[PDB]
């Protein structure tokens, strides 16, 4: 607990630039193709180890994804005229979210695997986003996700990984135990915010300190309304940039704790490492990139998250460190690290940067036809980008949801 989380702060908010074409993602096809006619999916997540690396077993990719029902020819989801509501399914999708499996030889073209857990094994029927860890060489997997209504806690359930020429299966994840939810002291809890965010678990050893450790979202405790806007969060910010609006109820941070031992069954809840008090609410999914002994820490944000007078697109905002607490810079002065396309604002989301720097999305709402959009629940191209130093470089452009390992694990 001897540090002090860096803020990302309004100064740097200001510097957010949309449309930098070396920070943007290239526009989505309109006419994108679907994965699946059966299924929505979007939260992606790649099977990896404890430092990031993303991992094949047998030759065989993985990745687990946030997944509901298309209602296609579901009464339920039938407008007053007795047509599919594509809309209402899309946004009812958060309520329905399971935990499935796809896998791949080739990292795209993904084969669908079905559920992690069987249906009741979760103590919340929502499973929501976090991380599966392949733990060894024997198959054995940790599934860092969360339980979400009632409450937000970080959980983990243990299961294995089978191969054969065929395909993968996934057995055994039948035991979910529930790590911690929002403290109140340092994490905002319910209780202080009906709106509070407490989700999205990314373990991660560090070797420095050979200490089992985790990034989640968060938020800054205290009442909903009542925090300060400190000189540390507003940052050098220019002459006539004083009026902060409704700022205070922007409270979002990036969180960490530590385990008490390598199996990663206790945990102590930690100081933030970045903080975005009257700058943005959501700092989501957090994640390392380790390269070249910096700590690049990433987190997706939205447009619509930003305190007033500020602004920035939806996308992959990013931080980096020599030290695992800081201090931080931005990513590219700014903090933006892959920004949508203004002309396409929303049409991909939950950005991944992995440490060949190929970062994964799902498509979400593509303008199409006068005032329609397309829905996607389906993945995005992969874009490569380039970390050098703080800045980072888009340089290439990849197949809808090309995921590859990063290495192969031979099971014993
Ligand atoms: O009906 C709109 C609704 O359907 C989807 C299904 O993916 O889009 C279908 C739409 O895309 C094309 O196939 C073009 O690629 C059209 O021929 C068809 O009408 C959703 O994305 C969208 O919300
Ligand atoms: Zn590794
Ligand atoms: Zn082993």
């Amino acid at each position: 607990f001897n540090y002090k989380p860096t803020p990302w702060t309004r100064a740097d908010a200001l510097k957010v630039h949309s449309d930098d074409p070396t920070t943007t993602q290239p526009l989505v096809d309109v006419a994108f193709p679907v994965m699946s006619e059966e299924v929505f999916i979007w939260d992606t997540m790649p099977l990896r180890d404890f430092d990031g690396d993303i991992v094949s077993v047998n030759g065989w990719c993985v990745i687990f994804t946030l997944t509901a029902d298309r209602n296609t020819n579901n009464p339920d989801f039938q407008d007053e005229n007795g047509n599919y509501d594509i809309k209402r399914d899309w946004e009812d999708r958060h309520g329905r979210a399971r935990i499935c499996y796809w896998y791949s030889r080739t990292g795209k073209d993904w084969i669908f695997g079905g559920r992690v857990m069987a249906e009741g094994v979760s103590p919340t029927t929502r499973e929501w986003a976090g991380t599966p860890i392949l733990l060894n060489d024997e198959g054995d997997i940790d599934l860092y996700y969360t339980c979400v209504t009632p409450g937000a806690t970080i959980a983990k359930v243990r299961g294995k990984i089978v191969t054969s020429d065929e395909g993968v299966s996934l057995e055994g994840f039948q035991h979910v135990k529930s790590l911690f939810s929002a403290d109140g002291k340092i994490y905002q809890t319910e209780e202080q915010n009906a709106y509070w965010n407490f989700r999205d678990p990314s373990p991660f050893i560090d070797k420095n300190d050979g200490k089992l450790y985790m990034l989640f979202e968060g938020n800054v405790a205290g009442s909903r309304g009542t925090h300060e806007i400190t000189q540390e969060d507003m940052g050098s910010v220019p002459p006539g940039y004083e009026n902060v609006g409704g700022a205070r109820y922007q409270v979002g941070c990036i969180g960490l704790a530590v385990a008490k031992d390598l199996s990663g069954d206790e945990w102590e809840i930690l100081p933030p490492l970045i903080t975005a008090v009257g700058v943005n609410d959501q700092t989501e999914r957090p994640h390392f990139v380790f390269q070249e002994g910096k700590y690049y820490l990433f987190t997706i944000s939205h447009k619509y998250t930003f305190a007033d007078n500020l602004t920035g697109p939806d996308g992959v905002y990013g931080f980096v460190s020599n030290q695992l607490t800081g201090p931080y810079t931005p990513m590219n002065s700014s903090g933006l690290v892959l920004g949508n396309p203004s002309s396409q604002p929303f049409q991909t989301y939950s950005h991944y940067v992995m440490p060949n720097g190929l970062v994964t999305s799902f498509i979400d709402s593509v303008p199409w036809e006068g005032e329609k959009f397309r829905i996607g629940g389906t993945e995005a191209p992969t874009v490569k980008i380039l970390l050098k130093g703080d800045r980072s470089f888009v340089v290439d452009s990849f197949d809808y949801g090309y995921i590859p390992a990063m290495k192969d694990i031979i099971l014993k």
